[PDB]
């Protein structure tokens, strides 16, 4: 029913589409990555940030959307932030398409992501298993070569 | 629980056209401050300025699709009452080609069904004719030109 | 083809007058003259087509403009309009009107033709579909109809 | 040239209800005179009949899609100001089962940009709330159950 | 970007869906069909009449749509119907699935044949060489096996 | 089988016509009406009173015609009185032509209305539901323009 | 647990107080009305609204208390806005006593209304029902004679 | 950097305050309005006058600001007077908050609107296009419920 799209690039080589697409509130969002460009073999981490806020690169994005005041962790965590969409991994050419299920990542109320951010990170979310601080909050993916606006798709 | 919203849609394309424009709502009631920063257009000109239904980047400004128009009106001015939500008019460069300026809009909405986030300003590359040019095309995108710079609306902080 | 016609406008006012309507082949574009008499003085006031030749209620039983392309209303010269847009006259200090001039979607001739249609004289001003309103793209808001008459053939 | 446009829709679906749906428009200016000849439907009952938006049968009536709503309004009654153009509001059937009523609505139209020729009258199997219903399904659905009966609004001599 | 489509049905076996595609009022129109149920390895007519009336099942159809107050011809004729799309090639199961670029036939406009009918015929289509009346109004082109009204699709 | 028509005038510009025809006791009774002369682009009552007395205008009509003695509602609720029609639509030329089926209303027995008064208001019915003593009396519709006295027509 | 109480008053003789208390977040709210100077025998509004800026009087309250992005509707209906209170009921001297559970009213958490208002209109609730675009955001309740902050009572 | 305030009333209920900055002669002025009290869901002409007079009301702020002999017009038009900020909107209340960016319109050098009057209207601007003599005076706007001295402040 509700499709939205983000659109990523950055300072950097790293591109793609993320699409969404949600039923209703209740239901699961799907969410569909095909990104390009990024380091070959490799565990990279991708999340939804707060703030669809370009203005000064992807760190207007802001902190991983976290609505429920969760501790950052993987999609499978119940302890986890919205945004919370682990590593993606990517090929021998550095390219990810994948598709995932998720069950706390809403388009529709008021927890939508749609005007948001999707960060593609240079690192491996250690998925709040990281011991320390950081890993709690981000995950420690590292650097944000690409992000996009989740904006409404037809 | 804060109901004011804010959002930013940072535009740019296959162009040097490029900018910020910015949107304030601080209740569904009220109307939505619209503040735009652009540069790198044509000097001394009438842009137009719209906010398209689609935040679908994925094909260029042209994905945005047509303007915004949850109510089914045809294309105007802002001040028209037979307008589509999107249809913010011109905004006028200065000398290097670039435009700042504020107003607000009755007709656009952060918050609610008709909410504009995620949708897309496009910053044309002709002068929008209000409706008035008295053809077809006039009532659907006011002759405003191609799509030089267009961005997401996304929820600031 | 060499088709004339005539309508003799009166109504529910003391503006009256006539139109003529001269049209050589079908395609040709078709040559009105007015000649108005009896309204505001110094005013812009809208003249069209409209769709039925019935005058059974009035001028409000000739309907709506004549649309057979179905445009939304416009100027004589924009490229959207209904085919009865004739836009407006201007009457003089004395409230007369005489004027010609050809339009080239109006005929005389064939499917389209205006004849047994009506010419309608308004009581106010075509916007020309530039009022910003959905009325200004149905009617031009022109206002009331003080007077009319069914375009009939002319010898 | 003919301005008077007749039309009607024949309907029929995964059910035994069907009949005539037939709509009268003198001008773009003028209302639109609807009347149904329905028949096999619940006895003793009042049941939704709306104009969906698109005139594809092609998977049965849900390829009609939603009630056609031009004026991105919500659902309502008829005599709402806030309804869409398809909201009909419900028929009455009689101890038959049958349905025979006219009457005229202020918003469907033949002529025009807004014509509902080739949408769908769908004969709905449940009561229309009009839109009272209190959830968000009422606002879009009148809640008006599934749909027996379907037909293509087309052009009639 | 006008999209309509017909589903046919009638007192037949014959079944199916015709679409029609048209950017614009000037450019052509796609019309694509897609026909089960018809006899094998045959030309059937296909046409688009006037009314989309089904009150009396496909004979409420009316004749052909003609706007233009030509005689019966084939597609490719400059006389032709507007309604007039030729013969179809059912195939050994009597399946007939095609498309054609019409460049007289509309969805938008005055001329539009949306609210019509698309007629899938018994018989063969003269193209209006049969040198009979009836060629020159029908095609002799027989019964009306399926008929569906032309309706606006999403 | 019987034909009504009320010709409304009163103490102001709108005129017209109210029309009512009737198969039988048990069928529907078809109302249309054909206004002239109102407010434009409004929503106008127009009820069913209980007299057809015009002795000092529209007000000796008295009250609306409520036989089965319900509180007032719009002609689609189970609650209304008989003579409850609802709003009429008026166009920008304050005119209004309409046709309703009225399950309620009878042209034939006992509850007949004819003899009695069709008022068209000078003001909107709130159709019951605004919450006070007077909307379940008269749906606040206001003074009353016209009226006319429901006569047989054939 | 938490306890709170508006003191209501404005540009008019509508006085009172509006109490809450909440056990728990989940729990229901118990919420007590008594104001007096109203209307006599009157359905009036009372709502929640957003803000409990009073600079302005209470047109500085803002729209209804709506953080789950709904329309406006019954207390009793799904689709509500949380501030939606309903009516309440004013005796024959224009005042009203009352006391009501809210299921979507909370003291405690991210929806608290403490620190937003309560404003008392002066008309009725339509509850959602007035079938125009006004009714889905206000209720057509009218203007707002008094109203005061949700304030911590001890 | 200047900026302005008029503070408008008269005969009637319509107050309010408009204010204006401008940051240099050549640069754009910024003119902000709130005004309360005005007819409800409407659009009001708002225009600047030549005359800070108010010894006869409203009525002695003379006609619109026209330094450069233009024709009235909407704000956007090339062919307008310096004074015409075309129209308002007005909310449910008859209240109008906005802002605009105003090309014509200084608060810096010779044609300086400091000293001059806001009046708020009290019909609708036709912006120039109502094709009679007043329009291209003053837009048909009406009377004058309110007006204000453009007055320094800061
Ligand atoms: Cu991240
Ligand atoms: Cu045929
Ligand atoms: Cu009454
Ligand atoms: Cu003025
Ligand atoms: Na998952
Ligand atoms: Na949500
Ligand atoms: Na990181
Ligand atoms: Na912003
Ligand atoms: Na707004
Ligand atoms: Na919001
Ligand atoms: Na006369
Ligand atoms: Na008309
Ligand atoms: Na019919
Ligand atoms: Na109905
Ligand atoms: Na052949
Ligand atoms: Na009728
Ligand atoms: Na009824
Ligand atoms: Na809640
Ligand atoms: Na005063
Ligand atoms: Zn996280
Ligand atoms: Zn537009
Ligand atoms: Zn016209
Ligand atoms: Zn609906
Ligand atoms: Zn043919
Ligand atoms: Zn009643
Ligand atoms: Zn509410
Ligand atoms: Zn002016």
């Amino acid at each position: 029913m509700v499709k939205a799209v983000a659109v990523v690039r950055g300072d950097s080589k790293v591109t793609g589409t993320v699409t969404f697409e949600q039923e209703s509130e209740s239901s699961p969002t799907i969410i569909t990555w095909d990104i390009t460009g990024h380091d070959p073999n490799a565990k990279r981490g991708m999340h939804i940030h707060t703030f669809g806020d370009n203005t000064n690169g992807c760190t207007s994005a802001g902190p991983h959307f976290n609505p429920h005041g969760k501790t950052h962790g993987a999609p499978t965590d119940e302890n986890r932030h919205v945004g919370d969409l682990g590593n993606i991994e990517t090929d021998a050419n550095g390219n990810s398409k994948g598709t995932m299920t998720d069950h706390l990542v809403k388009l529709i109320g008021p927890e939508s992501v749609i005007g948001r951010t999707v960060v593609v990170h240079a690192g491996t979310d250690d998925l709040g298993k990281g011991g320390n601080e950081e890993s709690l909050k981000t995950g420690n993916a590292g650097p944000r070569p690409a992000c996009g606006v989740i904006g409404i798709a037809q």
